[PDB]
DNA sequence: TTTTTTT
């Protein structure tokens, strides 16, 4: 009997494989018996203990195969054309619905009844965030609203303040939130044509620790980066599409992805000023300092500086109607969680804490 | 009448063969008649005389056919996506668990009385790294826990000193026992990316001997590894999945691997210094010079580089319930056997010998 | 009637081919009639004349076949696959006693009956090698035992000295007594990868006259050689594994194999120095040269270069129990046999006509 | 009816073909008419008209096929196949008397009837040649010597001289006679691998006009090349077998063929002047000059540059018995028929038409 | 029914089409009905309606055929290969003699009832460009026979100095007239090696101002041009073949083609300019300018920079026994029209009109 | 596709 290509297919796209050996594998996994698998009687991981009832009689006969990797690539090549597809025609709220989406299902395995994550440190996580900086979440609804608006010239954010303040560590986590990627611009003029590549096809982008030409009477190291970003006018305003080029690749055209700039307190052109639409003073203030060493609950597990702890924070504050529709479904069930697990004394007490300037206590 | 692909795949798997060529002429050994077969009657090596009699009606037909490299193709790529799965599903204890069940497997041929391995050997080959690093057991350990706790920039240790000093000799044995691959990132960036595409799915990666810039006035030749590393801050760091190459087949979207990297006394980069968490400064000792040139077999034999020669050591010093439990039982059972081979007063005249620089096993 | 691709293997593996064109051509050549055949007839090359009555018949099939490339690469793949086989399986020294056997088979065939070379003139190349370094036999012994034990590090031998001082000589003769390739390091370094990938399952290496800078005052030129060797310090080490890349194929893993660098007179970097376990000075000897002018047939024959000397040559100083059990049978004929052929005093004539740089046959 | 590849390989082996679209479009022509076809009636070139007839049948259906550079491509490797055979296991002067025996071939063609040659005009490039260089007819029976004996280090000859000195008319000469290919080394030092790559399986090569650095204060342009050719040191020598290197194909492990250095009077370093035997100082003459004006058929029909007034001149000048037992039979033919065309007293008088400056044919 | 191959290559034969992607959008064009279509009923494209009527029954079948680009990379394959065959098997005479044929074919269209082009505005083109040097009759013959006699380091002209006096201009005509193409030589040296394939089987090469390091008190930009060209002095001279090379194809080895170089007053090096033989300048003429700016169309319409305007001028200025024999019939035919509807009178009134200055029709 | 070309 013959192997249904279809049915791998189906199985590559259900669990978004874009890996012909990760798919391989997996389907051969489905060869022996399912009513004596212990995969599935102890439930470790989902790709496998949804899908080998449905898939073990193609399997055997997978695994009889002499042409298994050509099979795998046509699953896999079907995957990458809907990604490809998607990344076309996509409205940039449903690409932004879809990061989401994709955040939720890692975080209901994340905090699944497997989970290793505890409600209890990304909820601390939360609060350390929302302490941050003046009325946070709200920062955050309007970065994504205007990432995901990307209206020519009122896109790109500053974020101004001293070394040590966060600033990394919030541009850190929108990138995850969002998907995107970060650029080191400080270059001499040619090698940033380069560097600026990096840019294709993102959803988003940040400039990190640009130096400028200036700040040396206050010790801070002078560089070109500002310098750069004042000739690359035409990137940041978003008006017209502009030409990016990679490592022996050529040129694509497209409108440069929209992004935050992170820099010290470097004096600035007015040009250069002019062009950012909101500027953030991040500014260090120490029961933050005194938290953090008294807080390395935050920074293990990875809580801290990851995205799906902003999302948390974004589910806990903001009202449902702000999400779309396709995602309120699955956010009133995950505020009911939250709700459940967090009354709003505990959470209350617990960023009163942090005003305090000391981690979780009671 | 037709070969057996799924026979062939069978016995990579079971040999956990990773090269083509390898399997094509393991297999072809074959072929040849099991009753008259000196391989077998001989017992050179068990991945012959244990499966000959099993497989070699399929390989009569193999030597036959048409096929050959194809067949062998498909039986290594099932063997690397099972090393994908691996990666992608198990936990890091796990991993380390199923390599330290393989070196125990290998010890008990080794040190079995079909083996050829004098346990003596190897136990002063523990003295004699004992005497390496202070308190060498709790640094193995802190290593191990730092591989397993895989914390995002806590992922990197360095080592340091000058020539013969010991550091590839301990990174040569942390690699053998965690499993791993060294990387020579010393040539051009443009040409690192099959290098660094090595990386797919290890456990560790070492960075052997980076040349720095500078140096020159200490007599060392200037090279561009600090500065290539300099360029792969992600990868260190591991917050964000990179993409590795290898060729005429698709990348893999990974982690890049935790380790080491090894240098002799070059200046090293703030940045880069931002990235490992603990730095060894190896000296060099003439004791432990003129305690090898006494006792030539361990280098002959290769014994203070082997990660067995570390795994003997962590089961002679450290306690049963830093063990894995899955692997506890066994573990004590090599513990009763090194008793049993060992008085303590062995162990501490072997050490005593080294420290006065007169030769181990005298 | 179809073609073996069988027999095609069965030649291959017989006349140890690995070049998929000259197995094509010489497989082709026994297309016609046996009986008749010029080249058997005057028996020119044995791996024709031996073959050609058992391949007769499936050469004439092979002749008008439609895929003869695809059967060559097979048969190719196969003779690199017991090459990599026993690359991993066997000991150094089985590796040395099959290279040995294979050189006395050439060695009775030069001369037998119907050999071409005249066994004095190969022992007057004897006679002018032992004079070139002291102790020579020993010299050879020490290196053949040094390439067996491959011990980490004390791995590399050093030759040194100026202009047609006979580190080349020296370095071809145990190239092909040991079986090995030369590498040409002084071309730049994004090439040398492919260069170090001829390596692969090799005995030795020898890295040819390496170019340093800082010769100029002596008029040496300068080159990039002795930098691109500090750059390749973890392959002359050989503790940990590297990775050698052929065109097409991916990456092997293995331990980089020992051998010989012949340099002239440049400065060595320390880092460099302590991968090198012996230094061999070279010092030009007229006497060698007024002898060489005067028995030019060593030069045309090769026979200094050559490792068929240097067997001679162990043949003839060393004790039998220092070769391996399964060669000392084939070394007792060959002493016999050069015991009855010279006379120590036809052997110190020689030395003594090299000695006063007179013809070595006078 | 079925396409025959062996008449196809029988036709490229005939021919000599190692081009795939040479063949194809020679052997489509054979696709129409034999007996009205004009090319055959004109008899323009042998490779179609002795061709033809015999495989017309073959061409006609070879022009239905669907495989047509398949064939070909077989066609050509076995004629690449032969050639590597024959590069193996022919002494060097077999091969030479080989390609002697396809330029008498040439010779029978030019000088018959049919060809558009005659004899008086290429005998006056003998005596043209004769006056380049003293004893020229020694001159280049010792080269072949050289070629032939392939002595290592004592292989390669250098051509220093001033601007049209005769270097390069000399060195394209022997070059044809020899057969081989002329190499340019001026190139960057990163682009040579493929320049040296084209030396694989050749009998010579001619290093043509390498650039030095010294001289421009006698206004030579400086340049790369002796640099390039000291990195070179172990191709030239020959000693070791070097890897070559031609593109998209993996490595060849071979002696470098000997050969010709055409320089000006740059300054060459020792280490490089080591590696040739010969030096022969090309010097410009007026009468030659004035002599070459008035008898510009020897410029136009290329008889000053050819192989076969070379192999003229050693008919003309060299004793029957320093030829191969092989060729000189034709040789002793050859010889008669230059003494019943020219006299001594016509050849004398045309060395003395050179010497006064003056038309050789007046 | 089976598609003819047979009929494709016909096609790609006829249309001379070496370009897979052109045959099969042209090939796909005759799939619908011959009867209907409206490109044969406009007559646009010759390619198209001379054939669309024979190849109407093949192309349906063709555009139902699941092979297409390996019917067409099969008769692509024939057209090269006949190229080859052309390029080493005809003499330069009867290629020049097939490149006027295809121009007088153009010409037939071009000046046909169809043709797009007046007679008049081409002869006023010619009755300029006869003014532009003196005897412009006399130096085009002259060009061609020394193109077509190739003498070896006697086959290069130079144009040099004065802006706006017509190098290019007629290079360009030459250029068309003769086939080759334009090379660049100031590339950087890496990039020279590719600039130099452009070169492969062309009749003729132009360097085009080729600049050098000197000059700057004429107000020359410097450039490294003549500095390479002087790396490719033997690529110039062509007494020998040279490994001309392209992107990602292996070396051909061929005789460099013979030349025009145009240049501005660099001081050309002896070892360059001695591969030199001609150079021949030019003086703007002022009412040539006005005749250009009162009779524009000789630009716009490309009339004076084309070969078809130099042909026309060979057409009247020389007599029919200077052509090859095969093209005098087509040329008396030529002669015949252009004595017929044009007169001396109106020529001489032409070249009159051009001296005064004024339009050139009247 | 990788290699080569691009960097
Ligand atoms: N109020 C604060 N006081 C001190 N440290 C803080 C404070 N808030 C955050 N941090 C910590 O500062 C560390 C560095 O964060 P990061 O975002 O890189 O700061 P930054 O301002 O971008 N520094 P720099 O990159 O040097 O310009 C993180 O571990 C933060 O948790
Ligand atoms: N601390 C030590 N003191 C003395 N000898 C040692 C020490 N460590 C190693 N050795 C010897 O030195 C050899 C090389 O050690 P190795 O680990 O390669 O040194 P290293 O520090 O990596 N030197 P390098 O890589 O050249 O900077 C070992 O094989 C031992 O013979
Ligand atoms: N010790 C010696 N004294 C004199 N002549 C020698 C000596 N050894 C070799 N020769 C001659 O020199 C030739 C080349 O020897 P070779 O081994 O290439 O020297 P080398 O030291 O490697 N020279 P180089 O390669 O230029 O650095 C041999 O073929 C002999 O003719
Ligand atoms: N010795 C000579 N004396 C005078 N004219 C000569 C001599 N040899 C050659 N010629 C002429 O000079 C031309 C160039 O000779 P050729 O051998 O190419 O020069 P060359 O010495 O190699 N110069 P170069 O190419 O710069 O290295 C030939 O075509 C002859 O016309
Ligand atoms: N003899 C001439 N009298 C008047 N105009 C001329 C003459 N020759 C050329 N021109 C015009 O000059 C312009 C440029 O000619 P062109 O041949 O391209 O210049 P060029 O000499 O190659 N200059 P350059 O490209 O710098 O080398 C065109 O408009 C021509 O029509
Ligand atoms: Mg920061
Ligand atoms: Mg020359
Ligand atoms: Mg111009």
């Amino acid at each position: 009997k013959q192997v249904s290509w279809k049915l791998v297919t189906e199985y590559a796209m259900e669990t978004k494989c874009d890996d012909v050996l990760l798919l391989l594998g997996m389907y051969l996994e489905f060869q022996y018996s399912f009513e004596m698998c212990l995969k599935c009687i102890k439930k470790e991981q989902p790709s496998h203990y949804k899908y080998h009832e449905k898939h073990y009689a193609n399997a055997a006969i997978f695994a009889d195969s002499k042409n298994q990797k050509t099979i795998c690539q046509q699953a896999v090549d079907t995957v990458l054309a809907k990604k490809r597809v998607d990344s076309l025609q996509l409205t940039r709220e449903q690409m932004l619905t879809n990061r989401f989406n994709d955040l939720l299902d890692r975080m209901d395995i994340m905090f699944g009844s497997t989970g290793s994550a505890d409600i209890e440190e990304w909820m601390a996580g939360v609060a350390w965030l929302h302490c941050l900086l003046p009325k946070m979440d709200s920062v955050v609804y309007d970065f994504l609203k205007c990432m995901v608006y990307n209206i020519p010239k009122k896109r790109y954010w500053l974020f101004k303040g001293p070394i040590d303040s966060g600033k990394t560590t919030l541009a850190a986590a929108l990138l995850e939130l969002c998907g995107g990627k970060a650029l080191n611009v400080n270059l001499p003029l040619d090698r940033l044509n380069f560097e600026l590549g990096v840019a294709i096809d993102q959803f988003l982008v940040v400039f990190e620790d640009v130096k400028g030409t200036g700040g040396e009477s206050r010790d801070l190291p002078s560089g070109q980066g500002i310098n750069n970003l004042d000739n690359l006018r035409d990137y940041l305003d978003g008006s017209v599409k502009v030409n990016l080029e990679k490592k022996h690749l050529n040129k694509r055209t497209q409108i440069f992805p929209p992004g935050i700039v992170t820099m010290n307190e470097y004096s600035v052109p007015k040009t250069l000023q002019a062009r950012f639409v909101k500027q953030i003073d991040f500014r260090p203030k120490d029961y933050l300092k005194h938290c953090l060493e008294r807080s390395e609950f935050l920074l293990e597990k990875r809580i801290i500086q990851s995205g799906i702890a902003l999302l948390l924070m974004l589910i806990w504050y903001r009202p449902v109607a702000e999400f779309a529709q396709s995602i309120q479904s699955r956010i009133v069930e995950w505020k009911e969680r939250l709700d459940k697990e967090f009354s709003l004394s505990v959470y209350q007490k617990m960023k009163f804490n942090v005003a305090m300037g000391i981690g979780v206590l009671d």
